[PDB]
DNA sequence: AAAAAGACTT
DNA sequence: CGAAAAATTTTT
DNA sequence: AAAAATTTTTCGAAGTCTTTTT
């Protein structure tokens, strides 16, 4: 199509279509039972389970593999999980998990899997053109004058909850969900979807003040999940741009900020001296301002207000810097955030002040919460919050660091590793780790093999061209001056081609425990990169893949080569 | 308030 | 997402 | 061709902030 939205006049706030039509939500694939070869063994006699429990016991065999499949919590709730899945026959002889034998059903599993990537073009090419057929009826909505794709149509199938880190629900049956939990949100105007014969939906409502297309209440802490449109359309971008907008605003004033929490570590009021401290943290430090959550619903893990005492350490002078803080705590997907990290001498002075007879399971700050922190905020500038400081503090790190790498002279995959070097200066503060691919990291000896050759091709190179320098000495002709020319960019198109490889080895090395990843997409302006691309000659596909290339489609067509966040 | 949902963001 | 799988692509 | 290191998809949750209810 084409489709300019960042050209069109905005939506009068708060309202956000007038039109909405899909047809619906795509279900998870009915559960297909077992085949009477592979059977299931209970006290080591033969036991055959009903539908229900059966499809509950597959979610348990494929598991198996995996090291949480002991763990205590995870037995305990899977378990708990499985017997309500269960008839009275089966309540009755299955007592306890230990006593029952997955191993069968775990073998048929792993072999439908080794089985089905040695099927051929035959039956290979049937699936993904059936899958065609669905992305096209269901993965596109009509929102408002146009045809914008979908995110994620497909509703989660039925499995066990294992959740990132120690989550106390970990084992839990996702239960399979039905069109009786789906409420789906469209306009009057709209062709309702029809529901799946022999089921209604929970709701149709035609709330025009949300995004959203379906959603419905998952069961493992009760959260309400949706069905949202794709990051390339109107709703999701409008937005995105937006929240970058904003990121660029608190530039403006925050010197002015960073002023007035640097007086506010002084305060005749102990409650503003806590939400001036943590403000530190959130800038220099790029913290995740940390809501609380409900004990025994999530994984403990915290951010910035959230801050229990046990999680800070304090230290006067270590490693020859002055004045540290030990940070060390999990944060936000249970990912460790360790740092020593050195302060003015006012904020230590003062996080002694907040320790001061606490107990090690107490609040580092009493009477702050992130309510509190952007209430202030909200004050200082108009539209301001805590992850505005994480996205500036991300933008403003990529574009300054650019300008301080990428360098004129050098050629364009050395650019690339210029500004990969950069995209990871944010990461490192945005603590966007990576845990090195499971021994796949011998994958280093198998690019460093492939240097250690290409540095004997081009050896040879040299050494035929010295050759050639002892025969344009001894005969000086039209034939003999002019093949070392070529023997000499032969030289050239070998040393071009050893420093990418070489370019992409150390690319690969600094990266190895950071995650790009997340900054590229969530942080960072997009523009602050298809400036500098527009700027050095870089094609924008070699920073960004397709569906980048579609989220940022707003940011393409529109920023110049001098666009300045 | 201030818990508890809901709706976005990462 | 980003680690894990499926679909590819290079290496052997 | 067949193993081997890839590049692309699929998968499986946890945050922030805002708006409601109790
Ligand atoms: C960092 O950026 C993103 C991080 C994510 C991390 N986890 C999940 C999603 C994400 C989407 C992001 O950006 C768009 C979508 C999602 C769906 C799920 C799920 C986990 C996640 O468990 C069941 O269904």
């Amino acid at each position: 199509q084409k489709w300019k939205w960042w050209e069109e006049e905005r939506y009068p706030e708060g309202i956000k279509w007038k039109f909405l039509e899909h047809k619906g939500p795509v279900f998870a694939p009915p559960y297909e039972p077992l085949p009477e070869n592979v059977k299931f063994y209970y006290d080591g006699k033969v036991m055959k389970l009903s539908p229900k429990a059966e499809e509950v016991a597959t979610f348990f065999a494929k598991m198996l593999d995996h090291e949480y499949t002991t763990k205590e919590i995870f037995r305990k709730n899977f378990f708990k999980d499985w017997r309500k899945e269960m008839t009275n026959e089966e309540k009755n002889i299955i007592t306890n998990l230990s006593k029952c034998d997955f191993t069968q059903m775990s073998q048929y599993f792993k072999a439908q899997t080794e089985a089905r990537k040695q099927m051929s073009k035959e039956e290979k090419l049937k699936i993904k053109e059936e899958n065609e057929k669905l992305l096209k009826e269901y993965g596109f909505c009509i929102m408002d004058n146009h045809k914008e794709r979908i995110a994620n149509f497909k509703i989660e199938p039925p499995g066990l909850f294992r959740g990132r880190g120690n989550h106390p629900k970990m084992g839990m049956l996702k239960r399979r969900i039905m069109p009786e939990d789906i409420i789906i949100n469209c306009s009057k105007d709209a062709k309702v979807p029809s529901p799946p014969p022999g089921h209604k939906w929970k709701e149709v409502r035609h709330d025009n003040k949300v995004t959203w297309l379906v959603s419905w209440t998952e069961n493992i802490q009760g959260s309400i999940k949706y069905i949202m449109l794709n990051p390339s359309s109107r709703i999701k971008g409008e937005k995105d741009w937006q929240k970058y907008e904003t990121a660029r605003r608190l530039k403006k004033c925050v010197d002015k900020i960073r002023n007035q929490y640097r007086e506010d570590w002084k305060s005749k009021e102990m409650k503003v001296r806590q939400r001036a401290v943590a403000l530190y943290f959130i800038d220099k430090l790029a913290l995740r301002a940390g809501n609380e959550k409900e004990e025994g619903e999530t994984a403990d893990t915290v951010g910035c207000c959230s801050l229990r005492v046990e999680h800070i350490n304090l230290h006067p002078e270590l490693d020859g810097q002055e004045y540290v803080v030990e940070f060390d705590f999990l944060g936000k997907d249970s990912i460790r955030y360790y740092n020593k990290v050195p302060v003015e001498k006012r904020v230590f002075k003062n996080l002694q002040l907040f320790m001061e007879n606490k107990q090690p399971e107490d609040d580092l700050f009493d009477r702050l919460n992130t309510g509190i922190l952007n209430k202030h905020l909200q004050d200082l500038m108009e539209g301001l919050t805590a992850k505005v400081f994480r996205t500036y503090n991300a933008s403003i790190t990529l574009q300054q660091q650019l300008k301080e790498l990428t360098a004129p002279d050098e050629n364009i995959p050395a650019k690339i590793l210029s500004y990969n070097r950069a995209n990871r200066a944010v990461a490192i503060l945005c603590n966007h780790q990576r845990a090195p691919p499971k021994t796949f990291e011998k994958s280093m000896m198998n690019l460093q093999t492939k240097i250690d050759a290409k540095k004997e091709q081009l050896a040879d190179a040299r050494r035929d061209l010295k050759s050639a320098k002892a025969d344009a000495k001894v005969m000086k002709d039209a034939k003999t001056k002019k093949v070392v020319e070529s023997k000499k960019k032969a030289v050239q198109r070998l040393e071009e081609q050893l420093m990418k490889l070489e370019v992409q080895a150390t690319d690969r090395e600094e990266n190895k425990q950071i995650a790009l990843g997340t900054s590229k997409l969530n942080y960072l302006d997009p523009r602050i990169t298809v400036a500098w691309c527009k700027k050095w000659g870089v094609p924008i596909e070699k920073i960004y893949n397709k569906t980048q290339r579609e989220k940022f489609a707003w940011a393409i067509d529109m920023a110049d080569e001098d666009y300045e966040f």
